[PDB]
């Protein structure tokens, strides 16, 4: 009856910005970034889920404009995301509940 | 025993930007953003909490880079604020709950 959820191994190999608050993976899938949590005044914490929303055109860089998310996600070999900023963002979690599909990405302050 | 609080009518009258994620009133009391919250794709919800940090100098809009959250907020005669960006946002609440006092600001799309 309460939230029975559960873990998810296949994670997107690429997420591209499609929109401003929109991102596509390679199996066109997309993600929507709903909230963006600021741990001491440094660390990004942005919930993505799987959402079958209607797109047409994508977006270029310039339209998109300034943003504190990134053009693009990319796992490296290593399981983490380098974001086209040149960040690198720690998955905190991929998970399932009851059909909802959401990723938590974190950001780290390394190389 | 639960969460007791209670609203507050005095509205910080200007905020600005002194780091990334701190901002200052005219009382040269700090606010931190602390969650923002994606609606529809399109609407932006930033809650802010009061709290006392150490700060040195402030930054200029060029070191503080890209973002989501304006360099400035000033109230407007109609209490709405207006972002640097030329944007409006409604005070969705200002309230206070033992000692901790959070405002709401929600973006609106007019002019």
């Amino acid at each position: 009856c309460p939230t029975l959820g559960e873990a998810v191994t296949d994670h997107p190999d690429r997420l591209w910005a499609w929109e401003k608050f929109v991102y596509l993976d390679e199996k066109q899938h997309a993600w929507l970034p709903l909230t963006i949590e600021i741990k001491d005044r440094l660390q990004l914490r942005v919930l993505l889920r799987r959402e079958d929303v209607v797109l047409g055109r994508p977006m270029t860089p310039t339209q998109i404009g300034p943003s504190l998310l990134p053009i693009m996600w990319q796992l490296y070999p290593d399981g983490r995301y380098r974001s086209s900023d040149s960040s690198f963002w720690r998955l905190v979690y991929h998970i399932k509940i009851d059909g909802v599909e959401d990723m938590l990405l974190e950001l780290l302050p390394d190389d």
